[PDB]
């Protein structure tokens, strides 16, 4: 097991409400990692332990180019340390804010990468549940690196589990079924995907309000609209994802999965097989 003294720590990359991510260089190899550090006392005191165990368990199952990788974990008297891959280019949200609206090529490319990632994730029977641009990081090559798995759920193949009961997520991206049926499924991530596509083109996510309760009320009534100049094929895709009935979302198991989603006309130009080796278009 690695130890804290095996690293030179640098700048804080981010601060969560129960964790801090710090850039670190491993002394023996000179490799750079993003180390998520948690204080045991705090975690135990504020019962966030379940989030911690869940994050480690889920990330340990993932081996795919479009996800942040957990290389190692270790601990000392007071803290837990997650050694994570370093996404040098930070979060996608930063680019949306700075650019305002992605062109069609960039929207399609990044959507395709997220679709690819979700296909892998859902194929392992895992629901992310907090898919959002803040949780989609970009590596030094500008490919996506999806992160934040403390709120993810590994569904049980043994009981053919399709629904999860924990109330987690971010209001803007929360699916209607979580609000009304108090449960989430793989399809809830497809809802979030629709929200993200809309946001890439529109600049803001579809269900907008100053507070959570107002957002919740709009989500359950599907109260949103498209701005002018919304790319037609993207609009068609968004409308097939932002559907109240979770069994009717393009991409979901009841709609026969990822084949039909990847076949949507929006992705007509996409070569799915080697996305992660393609040079992403310039934002
Ligand atoms: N692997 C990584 N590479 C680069 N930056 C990262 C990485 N993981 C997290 N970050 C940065 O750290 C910030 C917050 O990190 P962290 O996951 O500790 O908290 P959070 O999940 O955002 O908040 P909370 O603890 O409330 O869930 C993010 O905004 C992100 O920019
Ligand atoms: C092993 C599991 C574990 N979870 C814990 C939570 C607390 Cl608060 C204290 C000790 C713990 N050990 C473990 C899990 C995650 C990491 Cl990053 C390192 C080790
Ligand atoms: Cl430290
Ligand atoms: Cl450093
Ligand atoms: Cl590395
Ligand atoms: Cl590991
Ligand atoms: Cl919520
Ligand atoms: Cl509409
Ligand atoms: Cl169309
Ligand atoms: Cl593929």
């Amino acid at each position: 097991k690695k130890r804290p003294e095996d690293f030179k720590f640098g700048k804080i990359l981010g601060e969560g409400s129960f964790s801090t991510v710090v850039l670190a260089r491993e002394l023996a190899t000179s490799r750079e990692y993003a180390i998520k550090i948690l204080e045991k006392r705090h975690i135990i005191k504020e019962n966030k332990v379940p989030y911690v165990t869940r994050e480690r368990d889920v990330m340990s199952r993932l081996d795919h180019p479009f996800f942040v990788k957990l290389y190692f974990t270790f601990q000392d008297d007071e803290k837990l340390y997650f050694g994570l891959s370093y996404a040098k280019n930070g979060e996608l949200l930063k680019y949306i804010r700075k650019i305002g609206s992605f062109d069609e090529t960039c929207t399609r490319f990044y959507t395709a990468e997220i679709v690819s990632a979700l296909e892998y994730l859902h194929g392992k029977g895992i629901i992310h549940r907090d898919l959002k641009p803040e949780n989609i990081l970009l590596n030094e090559d500008m490919h996506i690196q999806i992160t934040d798995f403390g709120t993810a759920k590994v569904l049980s193949p043994e009981s053919k589990q399709a629904r999860a009961n924990s109330f987690v997520g971010t209001a803007q991206y929360v699916s209607p079924e979580l609000l009304t049926e108090k449960s989430a499924c793989k399809s809830s991530d497809l809802w979030a995907l629709g929200c993200i596509i809309y946001q890439l083109v529109a600049g803001l996510p579809p269900f907008r309000a100053g507070n959570e309760g107002l957002i919740f009320a709009k989500i359950i009534k599907l109260e949103y609209d498209f701005p002018e100049k919304f790319f037609p094929k993207a609009r068609d895709l968004v409308e097939k994802l932002l559907v109240l009935d979770a069994t009717k979302r393009l991409g979901c198991e009841e709609m026969e999965g990822y084949g039909p989603l990847k076949a949507h006309p929006f992705f007509e130009s996409v070569t799915w097989e080697n996305l992660h080796q393609q040079t992403p278009p310039k934002l």
